[PDB]
């Protein structure tokens, strides 16, 4: 429901630990913009999943644009974060972005 | 010189960014036991060397045996720690292991 946030998934890469990044915000699925997303964003999601370390970081939709809302722009995380909430970003709903720049992620336990 | 401690470096590793993890002490480097060697270990490692965050912790001298003194063993760091030496542990020199045991880092900086 609309008041529920901080729930994150991967969708449409065809394994676990793989895909777009989405985020749960006010009880509707968000993606997050590819503008300084890089391996040490990556890394704290694919850690929070329990999906190993990032092996990458695709940026411009590679596992699809998502319907939601854009959520989260230009995080700054270093990789030792525990959550992706913990990492610096530009503010809730604050981005310069559309769909076709939508992030994602490549964990090591892919395929396994 | 003997009187120098708290340096810290990785070796055989083929890449500045993993290897056999040696800690200077008393003008000798040393090894690290790998009996409660975990990635938040190697995290604290990584971060402090400038390689980033850690892929993963190998033991059973994955990078070969040390020749020098073990000087810690059972190291409990949470992940957050600045310097290896913050860490909690079995106290310096304090050991139940061989060489074979040595521990060692890979970090996410490894690159070719
Ligand atoms: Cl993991
Ligand atoms: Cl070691
Ligand atoms: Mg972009
Ligand atoms: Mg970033
Ligand atoms: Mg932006
Ligand atoms: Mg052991
Ligand atoms: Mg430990
Ligand atoms: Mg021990």
């Amino acid at each position: 429901g609309s008041e529920s946030s901080l729930a994150l998934r991967l969708v449409n890469g065809g394994d676990r630990c793989q895909g777009r990044v989405e985020v749960l915000y006010q009880g509707s699925w968000g993606t997050v913009c590819d503008d300084s997303w890089d391996t040490n964003d990556a890394n704290v999601v694919c850690r929070q999943l329990g999906c190993g370390w990032a092996m990458s970081a695709p940026g411009n939709a590679r596992f699809g644009q998502g319907s939601g809302p854009i959520v989260l722009d230009d995080v700054r995380c270093s990789g030792h974060e525990s959550y992706l909430w913990s990492c610096p970003h530009n503010g809730w709903l604050s981005h310069n972005c559309g769909h076709s720049e939508d992030a994602g992620v490549i964990c090591s336990a892919v395929n396994i």
